């Protein structure tokens, strides 16, 4: 017999939640390139990519996990 | 016999959620190439990419996982 | 017979969370290339890429496991 | 025979430019005046004036003179 | 014969410019004048005048002058 | 014959320029006058007058001058 119980709280309280900037890549990116070779697979990535702003107002998080084997 | 029991609370509050700024890319990229050879594929990405906002009021998560067998 | 039980709290307050300013890559990147030779695969990534500014109100978490086997 | 050559450059790069506050004349400005006497031209500025606030993207200058005499 | 070359560059760059503050004038300005004779011109100033922000991104110069005589 | 010949560079690199506070005539500033006598012109200035912030980004200068006589 397997009766696991949870009662628990994951609580937060905010007064306010704000004036948050994320200001990636305001400056220069320069690239220069002359004469190259390349025999196998480029991957280029160049700028401001893949940049993440994430403001839950909560963001609070439970991960429970149960087995019988 | 299983019968697992979950009352739990996952929960928050805020007064209030703004003034959030992402500005990614603000500035100059600039890609200068000449004479180059590739002879396998290519992959570029130039600029501002992929970037995320994200901003969920509340955003709380609950992962649960149960297996018998 | 397996019974165990839970009762918590996790639990946080803020009076006001802001004024949170990320600012990566806001200067000069600069990269001349002249005369290589790759004979293998290249990935490149070139000024603010992937940055991340998270900020959950909260935030917080809980991770709970239970095996029998 | 007169023939000077210019090939020059003036350049500028800027990736961002901003958050400028100009603010004059903030405080308190008060002016008595009892039994003055002007037997010529009178000239009066009181308060806030001609403040200038100047905020080019470039603002670069070229200045060039030839003479033959 | 008179066959000057330039090729130069007067160059900049700057990744951010910003967060500038002027201020003039914040305090208190009180003038009192009693029985006062002028028996020519008057020019008079009081508050906050002619101040000045400015802020070019580049701001740069170039002076050239040539001549024959 | 004359043919100087110029190649120069002039140059200025900054990551980041900024957090600049001027704040002339915070203070306070009192002028009392009885019983003045002017037989000739008055100019008067007072308060915060003629302050300059000046912040280019760059702000690179050359002068040349070429002469024959």
């Amino acid at each position: 017999v397997y009766k696991p119980v949870d009662l628990s709280k994951v609580t937060s309280k905010c007064g306010s939640l704000g004036n948050i900037h994320h200001k990636p890549g305001g400056g220069q990116v320069e690239v220069k390139s002359e004469k190259l070779d390349f025999k196998d697979r480029v991957q280029s990535k160049i700028g401001s990519l893949d940049n993440i702003t994430h403001v839950p107002g909560g963001g609070n998080k439970k991960i429970e996990t149960h087995k019988l084997t």
